């Protein structure tokens, strides 16, 4: 079962403390959801600077963004609760078919706007309440890796379209990576092919049933859902594992874990995440699952 | 607005670490997530013991829990493990058409059927994952109201409209009223009497057309409709105990009354009293425009 692979190496501590900030988060009031995250990023934007936006992401939510800056600083405002409050709006329609990356750039630029006064601001000397406090304070004492996940699935899970491919990297200008321990011929495929953006190799390297699980997520089956995921979200990230542990399982099946670190475009490598990858092939060589976790700590590897 | 009315009294501090480990066992292996349930349920019933399901919940969840039984042993686990996934399965679309009640109590029976090897139990001696550990620990160490609300949440949130009959309002003269510490107010008063009466018709009376309420955790739930849909399927035999309140103004006439004290859920009787927070939104003829509940923190927080 897909469901019973989800299981391998059980020891591999997650930081389920961001899913679990996450649910918190959700409790509050949207105006308080808002001002929380506003007073999140401007103060590790103090540190970390986000990468700008694509032209073509901004393109796609360039509309939204005009009708907003039309509107009144009353239904500005409304309209950013409306997001918040996941409620049933044609803008939140339309959020809610943007991929990850396009939603993104949409606060971004809204984040652009208040800061100017261009579009109505998180209101001066906003109190939190009691418990938005308490989960701002959560956030602020994670580390960074975790800190950007937490906001990055905020933000993904407002609302109620993707951008366009890259072309996968020119062969000649690839780079391999290498794992302490790792020799394995699909974990290195999968590293490279996906470091190179090419998607359609990638895929080849999973069974037709197989599935990938991100950070925090379901598992995505079968190569059609798979593939999809590789087109919309996983573009420009860098892979670099470091070690290895290679073991057998049931049926003649290999399971192999990596650890190491992964890089978001967002932030280039002023974020070193701390990743697991955990592979359960068929006797072919075949990805019947791999899952991707975001790890408590250093001490995970 | 509904939405807006979600943040009055602000300073009100839930315990919000019920949602949080709520979404930390969710992350988990379906076979450890049961096998965790299994290992807080067995240490809980040493001092805490669950009240038996209703006759008319059982009959209800009668032929799903004959036909795990009919099933060999590693069907059994395989069809636990359907539901705790939220796999889509007959079985579990059967078992998400079910009322929390109902879905507690067929558990409630697996549980006895596992103890007694009828169903093929927790595997002997099997290990927790690390982040599995963890949760458990969590879930250990708080007080037994929210305790047992994260075990309802988990329950409920598994599968992929069957509910109990809905009894009778209390007997007129059978009732009892409550009192509360600085809160006079008839529709509070009325909310309160009501509900421990299970006179939901009289009780649905209080709101406003579009009014809504918001039971611990979840969102609001809006219109007369849903509201009574909500106390008939799930409100019924609760036993409120409101001790002190404070009244305010609110924007364009309205009030807004914060009441606390504690609730007791038939599932336990008096033996799990929950530190519960009323927010109310009362609009000026004294209609229920919103009203929170919500699971507080601590006692520290009545
Ligand atoms: C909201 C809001 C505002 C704007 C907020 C902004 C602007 C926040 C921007 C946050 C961003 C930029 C977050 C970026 C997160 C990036 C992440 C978290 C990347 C993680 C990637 C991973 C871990 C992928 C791992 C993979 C691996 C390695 C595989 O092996 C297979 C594929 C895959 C699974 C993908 C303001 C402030 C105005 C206030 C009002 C409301
Ligand atoms: C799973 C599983 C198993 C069985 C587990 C079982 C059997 C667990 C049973 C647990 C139960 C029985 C918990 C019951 C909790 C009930 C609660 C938490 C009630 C709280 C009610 C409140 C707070 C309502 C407040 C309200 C107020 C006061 C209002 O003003 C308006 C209405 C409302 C909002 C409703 C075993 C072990 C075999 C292992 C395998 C898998």
């Amino acid at each position: 079962t897909i469901d019973s692979a989800r299981g391998i190496f059980p020891n591999t501590l997650a930081a389920d403390v961001v899913p679990a900030t996450i649910a918190r988060f959700s409790q509050l009031n949207a105006e308080d959801q808002l001002a929380l995250i506003w007073f999140a990023s401007l103060e590790m934007g103090k540190t970390l600077t986000i990468a700008a936006p694509g032209a073509a992401s901004m393109q796609l939510a360039e509309n939204a963004l005009k009708e907003i800056q039309a509107m009144g600083p009353l239904q500005q405002t409304q309209a950013m609760c409306d997001l918040a409050n996941r409620a049933d709006t044609p803008l939140c329609r339309t959020y809610a078919s943007w991929s990850p990356n396009i939603k993104l750039g949409f606060w971004y630029r809204l984040g652009e706007l208040m800061e100017q006064g261009f579009v109505a601001p998180i209101p001066a000397g906003y109190q939190l309440s009691a418990n938005a406090n308490a989960v701002l304070a959560t956030i602020q004492g994670l580390e960074s890796g975790q800190q950007i996940t937490v906001l990055r699935n905020a933000v993904v899970d407002m609302g109620f379209i993707a951008e366009p491919v890259v072309p996968p990297q020119d062969t000649a200008s690839r780079t391999k990576v290498s794992i302490e321990g790792v020799t394995n011929a699909t974990v290195l495929n999968y590293m490279d092919n996906l470091n190179a953006n090419d998607f359609d190799t990638l895929i080849e390297l999973f069974t037709s049933d197989g599935a990938l699980q991100p950070p925090f997520q379901r598992p995505i089956v079968g190569k059609e859902n798979v593939l999809r995921f590789f087109r919309e979200e996983c573009q420009n990230l860098k892979l670099i594992p470091e070690r290895g542990v290679t073991e057998p399982a049931e049926d003649g099946f290999t399971q192999i874990k990596v650890t190491g670190k992964v890089q978001t475009p967002w932030f280039g490598g002023n974020v070193g995440m701390n990743i697991a990858w955990r592979f359960l092939l068929n006797p072919e060589g075949k990805i019947f699952f791999v899952a991707i976790d975001l790890l408590a700590s250093p001490k995970e590897l």
